[PDB]
């Protein structure tokens, strides 16, 4: 799992469980293409949503469905989606860990990079 | 104006200032079109992004140059770039304010949106 | 205005008023004496809390009341309090806001320190 | 074990290592006593904090010595400390995880609770 998630839901102090993401690659002439889709178990995290020969060194793209995640909630939220863009060297099984931190009017995004 | 920003630096307690950042409108095919361009001012603001005329309902992306700030602050930053995206209903008056605090691997963003 | 507060609401969108707030000075003996109280206007501020004269040079804690905020708005909070605690260098009219974001199980702070 | 802390450094992108910390519970009189202190490994954590035997419902504190964390890391700190405070197994017994999250002036706090 060289890329994984860890959502967390800053109204009821739990994991976010449910939430729905697509990962995309930057494509050599500038624009994406979707590589994978996953959601979030009840811990808020993902496992195994792409393996090592699908995450070579890159630009990503990770967009989280913050929205239906919040309409689903039965709150009104603000963003559309909150989006996560990153280049990756997965060289040396170098890992990466999406952390998010939800309100309905604001998330807070921050990246754990292992050795 | 309908639409401000405010840009705070977590690691030297200023406003983030110089920060470029780019304003798009979604279009019906779901594409992207560019109405604005900006800079932030010392105060991590910019006055008059767009004009009310300039702003109707539909959803809109502010796209942050936020990896030129960090390189340019000397600081090696993890995201590429930090987009905001909103539905906007700015019927009666109604004005955004799009707060941002940077640090070179994490971002907060949050939004005021005032009452009619 | 030597020490200011903005206070924003991330369930809501705005700003958090009526939070009340303490503002303490540690003294030499280790311990901490109160010198103003205050409460947020609608704008998530506070003017006039206290004088260049009153904010000599040392640590300070800055007590907000966010059990408060949530819990007359209907909400149920994690935290007792907020505290901010920091050492002040007011020489030379500088200025301090202590920002604040607001979530009943998470916040945020952060400090805009002036020239 | 009941209470758990996770820290992580938003200016490197890794957990935050070696961070001291204390925990105190208020006491009738409105007073603190302390009850441990740890420091973080590697992985920003600390195992068995405290136990259960020490974990009656009422307010804790834990106080983190996120000065000295920055001073080490060659950066120039706005706080002196990062305290969280909350009320423990208001409505029966439950198990804590507390986040945070740190650059050099600003820190993000929230809270996982489970039955
Ligand atoms: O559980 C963790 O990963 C540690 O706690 C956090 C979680 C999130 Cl989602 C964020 Cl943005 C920060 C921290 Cl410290
Ligand atoms: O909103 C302000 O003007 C000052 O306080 C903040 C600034 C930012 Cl960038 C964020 Cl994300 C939150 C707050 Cl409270």
């Amino acid at each position: 799992c060289p890329l994984m998630v860890k959502i967390l839901d800053a109204v009821k102090g739990t994991p976010a469980g449910s939430v729905a993401l697509k990962v995309s690659q930057k494509t050599a002439d500038g624009g994406w293409t979707q590589i994978a889709t996953g959601v979030t178990d009840a811990t808020g995290e993902i496992h195994n949503l792409i393996t090592e020969q699908q995450f070579p060194a890159g630009v990503y793209r990770v967009e989280f469905d913050t929205k239906a995640y919040w309409t689903n909630q039965g709150s009104t939220p603000f963003h559309e989606v909150a989006e996560v863009v990153f280049d990756a060297h997965p060289e040396g099984h170098r890992h990466y860990t999406l952390a998010l931190l939800l309100s309905p009017f604001s998330y807070t995004t921050t990246a754990v990079v292992s050795s």
